[PDB]
DNA sequence: CGGTACCCGGGCATA
DNA sequence: TTGATTTCATAACCTATAGATATGCCCGGGTACCG
RNA sequence: UCCGAGCCGGUUGUCGCGCGGUUCAAUCCCUGGUGCGGGUGCUAGUACCGGCUCCGCACUAUCUAUAGGUUAUGAAAUCAA
């Protein structure tokens, strides 16, 4: 739904200073964490075990049955007919998995509430993974087998006659993907290399829709594509391609957040009979453990604190549930011109990798937010070196790095991964049991939250209390270019909304190749200065980096007789912002986007 | 000392 | 003698998806009652 | 495999400028922010109220898990003996 909000808080403030209640929380979280970790591995183990027959269909009952068997073994006595069949089917494999990993049944009481949350959560991961990444992996497999990486050199670009492969590839993809029915005569033109691809893709047993393409079939029923998706991963390992985790695994040993609701509260925390809870108000139960008077539990926007929290022993996530909720190009500046004209001040931002934000007003005031500032303010860089030092001090790297790949689909290979993981499981848990690992995640949230708040506060001082942000449309929806650090591009579109700041998108086409002072894209030079590589390890290699953020104009109008360089130097980020002001100003004035910056 | 019926709590179902 | 290219493990940052609890009924085991 | 930000110049609205100078500001523990007050604290300018620091209270902040890409660390394989 879309009627919930969360106010994260620390463990100390969330829970009252009661040692008995606090100890149960940590003990309960650890038990649930183990079940979630082993259940995911158990789910994959069952799938791999049956790989030599019809693929087993995975439903909510399948994951739920595994969780109960691990916790209760044979003591689980479901009455649903469907669950009974899965219990017997999964029982031989669950016991076998425990032998490999040495798991011992905790026999936790009142598992149902935790089981249901984990069951849905684990089931969600399968749906999400198949829905989005199924198309990406299948398309990648077609490209890899055709050596599209090497086709760049074999068929050099900038030639018309060499588009045959690209045209050939596009036609084959439609036929292979079954989106378009091929001509029956085309089968005689298949090359031996392409012939194998057609048969291999057919073996995936990809579903079909009589009137819709795969783009809609996957969304309609992602679970139907799960059996094909698992076999697709096997093909990647069969030819050395970069493997992907088709079956999600909760590998991390750090205590994960485990949801604690009203029922779990009396079941395990308060340890009182169900009658004691049924006869007492829901708010009263939580007040005995959690300090509801704190800021985190306060209501907001008509959303009250219905009992639900996820904690990991260092931080607590307090959720607010709206009463009306179930009990259980529109963002571009072009289409929002009427609102922009009413803005007190308009700010244009050109995101980049290093200069994550570079803002400029109509008056020319300059402000920027750099990734280095996040590295210091957020503390991620500090938490990086220190994390490595602890790993080296405890000698976990010597053990952690040798773990066999978990993405393998072969049963024998996966068995080795479990054995190696068990080989040094005891040592690693002691290392990850340190409070620092969970402390860093909570501290990162505070520093990251504090850094974002400071960013908005600084912008308000320079740009006023209320302002409208017109950011460039460029953004990385994942798949960030290699050799470049991660950066926040689409996230800023959400941060402004949380702070009651309107955000709009603008096209950046040709915005970096126009001199604002003469409005001409002809006399512009790019990447003329050179110097040793700024990266210390690349500099030792002797590499030379051509300047990227420096631009200049050779037009006589911009030059002066007293100069010796012969160019009016400009900054890439600042130059882009200046062009945006001209583009935005023209559109606001009714003249539209200038032809200089148009895709003509 | 030896059999029967009512109630409490844990478990499981499913919207 | 020496250094260049692929894959994998553990953290993180963004980025995209989905779900973001509760009431009713079974049963079995402990007890109270009767001879 | 290492870096904070603003400003005065070398600049002309110039560069991961490992160019100079200059001011703050984070180095651990902390959920952040807007405002309407009073007070068990410490700070600078000519008693007034510029700075952090607390409660008490209206509103304002979605997060967990998984996965793709990427970054840091640690490992495996090949080509010339
Ligand atoms: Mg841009
Ligand atoms: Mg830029
Ligand atoms: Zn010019």
């Amino acid at each position: 739904p879309t009627l919930h909000t969360c106010n994260k808080t620390s463990f100390a403030k969330a829970f009252l200073p009661n040692e008995t209640y606090r100890q149960r929380l940590l003990d309960y979280i650890a038990i649930i964490h183990q079940l979630a970790d082993h259940a995911s591995h158990a789910l994959k183990f069952y799938i791999l075990s049956t790989s030599t027959s019809s693929f087993p269909v995975v439903h909510e009952d399948t994951i739920e049955a595994i969780l109960y068997l691990l916790n209760k073994g044979e003591a689980w006595h479901p009455r649903k007919e469907a669950k009974k069949a899965w219990r017997d089917c999964l029982l031989p494999y669950v016991q076998r998995y425990c032998q490999i990993v040495g798991f011992i049944h905790p026999n936790l009481r009142g598992e149902q509430q935790s089981i249901n949350y984990l069951t849905v959560s684990m089931m969600t991961n399968l749906k999400v993974n198949v829905q989005e990444h199924f198309m990406q992996m299948l398309l990648r497999y077609i490209n890899l087998r055709f050596d599209v990486k090497g086709q760049k050199q074999r068929l050099p670009p900038k030639s018309d006659a060499r588009k045959a492969f690209f045209t050939r590839l596009r036609y084959l993809k439609s036929v292979f993907l079954f989106d378009v029915v091929p001509e029956l005569e085309f089968l005689d033109d298949l090359t031996p290399l392409e012939s194998e691809v057609l048969e291999e893709i057919w073996s995936l047993d990809l579903p079909f829709l009589p009137n819709d393409p795969l783009a809609y079939a996957i969304v309609a029923d992602p679970m139907s594509f799960f059996p094909a998706y698992c076999k697709l991963s096997g093909l990647y390992e069969q030819y050395g391609f970069q493997r992907f985790s088709a079956i999600p695994l909760r590998r991390s040993l750090i205590q994960s957040h485990v949801r604690i609701d009203t029922i779990i509260l009396y079941q395990h925390i308060l340890c009182i009979t169900r009658r004691d809870a049924e006869t007492v108000e829901k708010d009263d139960l939580w007040m005995r453990v959690c300090n509801l008077c704190t800021k985190a539990f306060r209501s907001r926007c008509g959303m009250h604190f219905e009992g639900s929290i996820t904690t990991d022993g260092a931080s607590v996530s307090v959720y607010l549930k709206h009463p009306e909720a179930d009990k259980y190009k529109a963002l571009y500046v072009e289409n929002n011109l009427p609102a922009c004209r009413a803005a007190e001040n308009v700010v244009v931002i050109d995101p980049n990798k290093r200069d994550i934000l570079y803002c400029q007003d109509s008056n020319g005031t300059t402000f920027r937010y750099t990734a280095n500032q996040r590295a210091v303010e957020t503390g991620s860089r500090r938490f990086a070196k220190r994390r490595e030092a602890m790993k080296e001090e405890a000698g976990v790297d010597l053990i952690e790095s040798r773990i066999p790949s978990h993405k393998t689909m072969n049963l024998m290979d996966f068995t080795r991964y479990l054995l190696v993981r068990r080989a040094d499981w005891d040592r690693r848990k002691e290392f990850y049991s340190h409070p620092a690992h969970t402390r860093w995640k909570w501290h990162s949230f505070i520093n990251r939250q504090k850094s974002e708040s400071d960013l908005i506060s600084n912008m308000r001082n320079k740009y006023g209390e209320n302002f409208t942000v017109v950011m460039g449309d460029w953004s990385d929806a994942g798949r960030t270019a290699r050799f470049q650090t991660s950066s926040k591009t689409k996230g800023w579109r959400t941060l402004f909304k949380r702070n009651r700041i309107d955000c709009f998108l603008l096209d950046e086409y040709k915005t970096s190749s126009v001199c604002p002072r003469c409005s001409s894209s002809e006399f512009v030079e790019k990447k003329f200065k050179t110097r040793p590589h700024s990266r210390p390890w690349r500099r030792r290699e002797g590499k030379i980096e051509k300047v990227h953020g420096l631009l200049g104009c050779t037009n006589p109008n911009c030059l002066q007789q007293a100069w010796t360089s012969g160019m009016r130097y400009w900054n890439r980020d600042m130059l882009s912002t200046c062009n945006m002001l001209l583009i935005v100003r023209s559109m606001l004035d009714g003249h539209g986007r200038p032809e200089v910056f148009s895709r003509s």
